[PDB]
């Protein structure tokens, strides 16, 4: 709908200021976000303040018809503050303090930093509460980036001890809940508990999961401090945060419980590089992967059951990934329309102009170093016009749900049982099989209500609380069916095994138990056939069908030969399928298409690997991350978003096509 | 002969206790080992003790006819003790203290820990000295695991200084023995010597070897403290320890000098993964490598010249190696019979039931999580019956010897001169060539007497003491012949070069000197022909035949072309062959078969790669780690151990076959 | 011209002393360098001194007709000094002190060490000022080796603060020159600046470049202390230093500004191993790469515009590289003649005899361990005779120049924008293309005067000072043409971007601007054709020809398809070509041959990959690093240096051929 850009008047002289806001008006960007790293300029020394620049900045943003979203400067305390109160910095487990010289050099549990966040944010919000045309506020900047969610300092130790006391009540319930008899790891009292440090072997899984939950909850409380004082300033303002893609350390659900709108930063070409399982391909090197960006879009939309923003959007070549080839022609228009299809009503590009200045010189902006426009500006203008023309897009609703569980993520990160195992890649297999049929997908936590969904897929439900278990049993008994992936129903809320066999509380919600599991180097032939041969990847679980009906068996020809691999069971009205195998493309597509068959939804035929389509409101969007070409027959030119006989429409490389009418179709 | 299991009543409720000991009686396991990690349960706080559970435990083990072997709880001091006396923990070279949160968090040289080992072990042995049916005692648990042999704390510094003074007498003998003039590294006094810490370049080889010897001797004295007080408790008891496979940091010979029986922990599928040189193959992924497990069996048997135990045996899937595929059908029966062939009279499986509890949840037991039996239980029962039926097996004696020298191992670990060089792999090449002919092999230190051996193979004798040198000269003059590998006769007892050329004290016990040596990336063609072409690996030493007779020359076609590679010489009665080359399979087999020719022993024809046979007492065992099948004609069905015309016997995948009669044969 | 050896009488008994100096006379080595690591022997305790050995040593070196070059023992302070004043040692960023146990364990900024360098060097030079036959002095030993240029201790912190104050005057000029507004990184005062330590993300580029310049300048001042007191001792003496190959941390130009002769250590087989981009080939494993050793030869010759020495030369197999295969037959004669061709008048081999002693036992010498000669001795004798026969070789002058900029090196090391990017490899591509035509090349800093050069090549001029810019414009306007590589004209003296587009101050000295740049994984097809198809590597810069004339365009067929890749422009008299691409062998050779066409120099036809020729004085040298054979027709046998009809001369594997007459030729 609306577009924007992340501006930094801090770096540029004030002569360029109004001409640049004028260009930002020319492009059609109705939002401008600044003041992230402006603490050092505002307070050069303690007691001295320099607000006026931002005032004029806001003025010009309001002079040209855009509303500016401001942010707390907490991400970068200046050097005088760090030298003044060194206790604010964090420590990694062996105790080395993460110094100044970059961003994110503070600890979420140091009461000192709480005091001075209070001071600085109080003074910056009271300057702007009622009068000016600021739109809302965003918390610090990318909470927990550079692995700053978990600190092992002594302030975190005290916070950990009281968090533990609050969770468990007394020491004996902790010892029996984690079960500390193995390797005589019982705690005599809560003080005897230290944040995990260097030790000869692995750390206790319940201990590590407790510390992960503790770190994420610490940052949730810090964010609530932020949001409390922001709401204190002006009741109309929204509070929001910019999260990151494929980020494991911060539970965005609970922190989003404290805000009004959700935002995140997407850089497709960079994240397709970061050992996205397998070698990043050229078209991926220039456009990214539609499914990684898409799952992040869905996870941040379904946070509040409301549309989201993308607070930072890749403008061109960036600096952090190993290589950064030039993205394809119109890749930014492509990403904007991708986010718009996935639910974003605002897309703000980072940044306005390439910074000549810091350790991000190799990060482009919508403008060059000259003040000349970069490719980002042109594509931003084009997507602006098309966003205007296509309607006041509604909030998508997904018929299918995938349950994303940060606790399962952390617990398996602690115990992968394979070097090539990754929760992100598993959820990606299942979710991308569902999206390869063309549906809109919702990814949610166990907290959400599973009613109102045709089908649900739970690739990893590692820890199953029994309330969650009977909720799913009643959903499958009364409503649609479910597809569970491998490694679900293994541990409890305390990351502990059950006296029963896998999948514990779900064992009767499926037709089988699990004899045992094995982890496989991806060097062995790993196939399944149906009881045609498809291959699976990295993981196998032998199914003991006690209730009923194996579907796929192992043609692996090892010691698991001929044993059930996939299973189905019809408990009452509605079904349940269990996949004890990490499926490759074909098997996952078969499972997805069949579950979609069972739930009367309108899956399109197998869309190509770099082609994704989504129905928002009434219109439907086809985003082409492939650089070849696409041709959809069966649809004549009545499309709203088109580029500059009736044989369909042709969607060029990195192009979008918005069409109305919720299709069941194929293409190229 | 007898079977067992490592039980932990600590984890399980006492209602399952007698039913589980009843099942352990059903399987036929006459030994039960517990109390390893029970310090935290016994002494929850200082002065408070909780013995009674173990009492009843022992009672039930004695109620059902099995003798229980107990162990000191020293491996895991509880948190209250660590917080009480933090000085007990270790430090790695840069000085970071290895905290609590795992096992093995103590230092062998901290007098504090000596005091409290005295306290706890005194109190636990006096509880059981004369009266109950405990069988013997095992020291802590896997001494030095997780790299805990070498600590760099200050207590170790004092222990190192006095160990050095005891070895060298005065500072000047140390300086001249290590020769500290290079890089002006001379010590003015013994206090000027610090345990090795961070330094810009490598560390002195004599210094590092001194510290390795010092760490291992420190743990030998700790073990002698243990054994002294155990023998103090009951004169009948045996003292033993559980060592590890392919473990370089602890000299098991000298610590075994302090005990009565030797035991070790075998997990074949896991250790075949740990960069066992080359990619672990599928049949290896499910059965392991017969030669690695076999050399460990031999090294721990020949420790006391007595049979050994395998205190921990893989029950199924385990947790530590990167991947853990399900082992083959009957792999545990296979490992039990493998150890029985190699000399083990007791084989105790770890553990009884998969622990639901600690950081080893992914480690199976003989029973499932349900209390249901796992594959391990069934295979344990089957091997129990066959162990009963085949006789009261004798102690094997080997005709051939391989000299394993921990000092050579440490010295070459400090100076590999190649990234792909490994003492384990070299000894494996030679030993496996000998075993591929079907013999029983003894692996011993230079301390042992070399008489009573048809032939001897010394792959790496890096440090040759002159007493050892004339012992070998008299052995070769009066008795059998020897085969020396590369890098023998290079340094003295002080890890220092000789003024002479290689191999120093042995130069006249062989026909040649060594012109020079080269290290080779395994990318170049590395062949030898005899003076048909076989390939060698990673190492070459040009031989200068001064006395006599090159056998193999270099067809490598480099600057070493045509120079002697292998050599033979007949000093008196009996011969000596020197292999200045790391031989691949074919060359090593030729050398092994020929040395066996020279010593009138009964080598069988080349057995397949995953097939190993051994003659214990009167019976001989063929263990098949291959999953194909095996067929031995020339032997009709009179076999003792067989699975459930006369064309031989067929040994299926992962099967054993015990036959009587010391064969010279081939197979499949 | 003259040969030598690096002797250590410290290790050997004095009985071998005169026989070894006699052998050194036999070989013809007129220089002997000792006293590097002799501090521990000289001063065993403080106040006690033991000079006499060296006296006799010098005597014998003078008794047999050779002049001995001595060195300060500063590289290895003994243990008593380190224990006495521990503050002398260095610290790496997280603060761990680099202990004793190796060499180079001192800090260049600790005033303590300045005091005791003064003490020890004063006492060692006054012992020898006027009377004896020592030739000159060499500073410590390989300054900064094992990464000891940059220390992060507190003494370095104070030195850094005052160096910064001296460079910038006040804090505000530093903040605006580095531009510290990004991530609020401004400094309130110079004390607020700490040497870079652990921080969650990257460090500021200007900050890191400042610290690199600071470390190198610190060692320049330490070297000036050394040289000042050496010149104080005897006015006739020369001061020199031994630098290293491919060494990035020490600016040899500025330290050479303080000495009279330049020396360096060449080990070709070892450095061709150290991830010299690509797999080191067999002939490289035995001879090295002529271009890496050659560029180091040129960089150390052009330091003072005078000939150089090679203070350490590989004698045979060495210890530091991963593998060390035996070098080819006569490889040392080959290296000696290679250095002689490149300008070395003295070549001193390290070392005399393999040290039996320290952590370098696996490093050969010219003699074996026996005191027997090694291959090095024979080849040293042969190259001695030929050096005598061929004339009193002059100082080479190069017609072409390559600008090597340590600041560009450090700045791109901080921001490679690619994992496979390396300043050494880029300069190697261009320089080796020039040498593959057979010319002599000079590699110099921007400090040197560019007049007197037919053509100049600047592969990376990352930071262009405007004085440098107008110097190059006037050179191209009045004289020859230039070839600029990628990533030149990007930042200023402060490592900051310009408000203009690339290449900033050079934008009108070339026909184009730079649209943008991309980094490429070497997995994509990366070609160019001329406006036949050659391939490029790892880097591309789209050229916007505003002034004139693209030569090569992109046949890569991506989003950069058809855009100019190489460009040429004729500003006045003389031309300029810009290569926005990292060229592979063929493209680089085309560019080199064409620039040589433009400058009327006598390039020979494409010489093979392991063949290098150079014209020193009147004679010209062809060094064959290839092991095949070479045949030069068109030249009959009148050659001066030849090995033991008229169809040319044949140069065998690893042979030299010195011929007179400055050729334009081809070969094999
Ligand atoms: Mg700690
Ligand atoms: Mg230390
Ligand atoms: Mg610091
Ligand atoms: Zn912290
Ligand atoms: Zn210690
Ligand atoms: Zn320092």
């Amino acid at each position: 709908m609306r577009l924007g850009v992340c501006y930094f008047p801090e770096h540029w002289p004030s002569e360029e200021w109004e001409r640049d806001v004028a260009a930002m008006a020319d492009a059609g960007l109705e939002y401008v976000r600044m003041a992230e790293f402006s603490w050092g300029v505002l307070e050069p020394e303690r007691g001295t303040f320099d607000f006026e620049w931002l005032d004029e900045a806001i003025e010009l943003i309001g002079d040209h018809g855009m509303q500016a979203v401001l942010c707390t400067p907490t991400a970068t305390p200046p050097k005088w503050l760090v030298d003044e109160r060194p206790s604010i910095r964090q420590e990694d487990p062996d105790g080395t303090v993460r110094e100044h010289g970059s961003r994110r050099h503070y600890c979420f549990n140091s009461d000192a930093y709480r005091e001075e966040t209070a001071r600085i944010v109080e003074r910056v919000t009271e300057r702007y509460a009622d009068s000016p045309h600021v739109a809302g506020w965003q918390t610090d900047n990318e909470f927990g980036c550079h692995e700053t969610v978990r600190c092992y300092c002594d302030d975190c130790a005290d916070a950990f001890r009281t968090w533990l006391a609050d969770r468990y009540g007394d020491i004996d319930r902790l010892n029996e809940a984690w079960g500390n008899a193995f390797w005589s790891q019982q705690y005599g009292s809560f003080d005897e508990i230290d944040p995990p440090g260097p030790t000869p072997a692995e750390h206790h899984p319940s201990r590590l999961l407790a510390y992960a939950r503790f770190s994420s909850d610490s940052v949730v409380e810090y964010n609530r401090l932020h949001a409390d004082l922001i709401r204190e300033a002006d009741p109309d303002w929204f509070v929001t945060h910019n999260f990151m893609g494929r980020f494991p350390t911060l539970n965005a659900y609970d922190v989003s419980e404290d805000l009004d709108r959700v935002a995140w930063d997407s850089y497709p070409t960079g994240f397709v590089q970061d050992r996205y399982d397998g070698e990043a391909s050229p078209d991926q090197l220039r456009a990214g992967d539609p499914d990684q960006v898409g799952m992040d879009h869905d996870i941040y939309r379904s946070a509040l059951d409301r549309p989201f923003w993308v607070m930072e959007q890749q403008p061109g070549d960036v600096n952090w990934p190993p290589h950064c080839p030039q993205p394809g022609e119109g890749a930014m228009r492509l990403w904007a329309h991708h986010a718009a299809a996935h639910g974003a009503d605002a897309v703000l590009y980072f940044r306005w102009r390439r910074c000549l200045e810091g350790q991000e010189q190799y990060h482009a902006g919508l403008r060059k170093a000259d003040g000349s426009p970069d490719r980002g500006y042109a594509d931003a203008a084009h997507t602006s016009e098309e966003f205007a023309t296509l309607d006041g897009a509604s909030h998508v609703d997904a018929p299918v749900a995938v349950v994303f569980d940060y606790d399962s993520l952390w617990a398996l990160n602690a115990q992968p049982h394979a070097p090539d195992f990754d929760y992100w890649a598993l959820q990606e297999a299942f979710y991308g099989a569902v999206r390869g049929r063309g549906v809109q997908v919702d990814v949610v936590p166990p907290s959400a209500d599973l009613s109102g969904y045709a089908a649900v897929v739970a690739p990893a439900l590692h820890l199953v609380t029994e309330d969650l278990a009977d909720r799913l049993t009643d959903y499958i008994a009364g409503g649609g069916e479910v597809l569970f992936g491998p490694r679900t129903g293994v541990k409890d809320a305390e990351n502990k095994l059950r006296p029963m066999s896998q999948p514990g509380p779900l064992t009767d919600l499926v037709g089988a138990t699990v004899d045992q599991h094995e982890s496989l180097p991806r060097r062995l032939e790993t196939t399944v056939r149906r009881v045609p041969p498809v291959s699976f990847r990295t993981w196998a679980e032998w199914l003991d069908p006690d209730a009923a009906e194996p579907q796929y068996a192992y043609d692996v020809d090892g010691p698991a030969d001929g044993r059930p691999a996939v299973v189905t069971n019809t408990v009452g009205d509605g079904q349940v399928t269990y996949c004890g195998v990490w499926p490759e493309s074909d098997l996952a597509d078969a499972l997805a298409s069949d579950l979609l068959d069972r739930a009367g939804v309108r899956y399109a035929e197998r869309l190509p690997d770099g082609v994704r389509i989504g129905y928002r409101g009434g219109r439907t969007w086809v985003t082409n991350f492939t650089s070849d070409r696409l041709r959809l027959p069966e649809i004549d030119p009545e499309s709203l978003a088109v580029d500059d006989s009736a044989d369909g429409i042709v969607v060029g490389p990195y192009g979008v096509a918005v069409i109305e009418g919720d299709c069941v179709d194929g293409l190229r």
